[PDB]
């Protein structure tokens, strides 16, 4: 569709938020109930459930804050890069984005597991058929922000 090498970090900044940042927020605060109802109704007779609401909590939490960390702090530091003004800090910068996705991911790779691909048992009612579809939905959304960040964004800078 459209080639990215032609953004400018500017635009490139852009459409992440647009496309990846702000629709994620809200389904957070949209998914979240029901990652809660599934470890009380069905938690009791299946652990992994609960193990799941504590993992998708502190992944939800890790992407948050990391998410909010690069609008708040280190996108200023792409575009400022951009325009050739004297940042010095930004190799890190983007070795701290890079390990934060590691971080996040490995947590996707726990879910999944967990959830053994995102394939319910024959006993998963619609909340829990539910919850697993939009789960799955949330781990290759965000697959596809983290590559955009890590195989576009930040290498233009580099
Ligand atoms: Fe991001
Ligand atoms: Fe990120
Ligand atoms: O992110
Ligand atoms: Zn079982």
């Amino acid at each position: 569709s459209l080639n990215p090498k032609f953004l400018n970090v500017s635009s490139l900044i852009q459409y992440i938020q647009s496309a990846y940042h702000e629709p994620l927020r809200e389904e957070f605060k949209n998914l979240t109930p029901y990652v809660t109802k599934l470890s009380k109704v069905h938690g009791p007779n299946h652990p992994y459930l609960v193990e799941l609401k504590e993992t998708y909590d502190t992944f939800k939490n890790g992407m948050l804050e990391h998410m909010q960390k690069e609008d708040d702090v280190d996108f200023p530091k792409l575009i400022k890069y951009e325009q050739g003004e004297v940042v010095d800090d930004i190799n890190t910068v983007i070795d701290d984005l890079v390990s934060d996705h590691i971080a996040t991911g490995e947590l996707l790779v726990k879910m999944s597991e967990l959830t053994s691909s995102y394939e319910p048992p024959i006993e998963a009612c619609g909340t829990w058929r539910l919850v697993y579809q939009r789960l799955k939905a949330l781990e290759v959304l965000t697959h596809e922000h983290v590559h955009l960040e890590n195989h576009v964004l930040f290498k233009k800078v580099s």
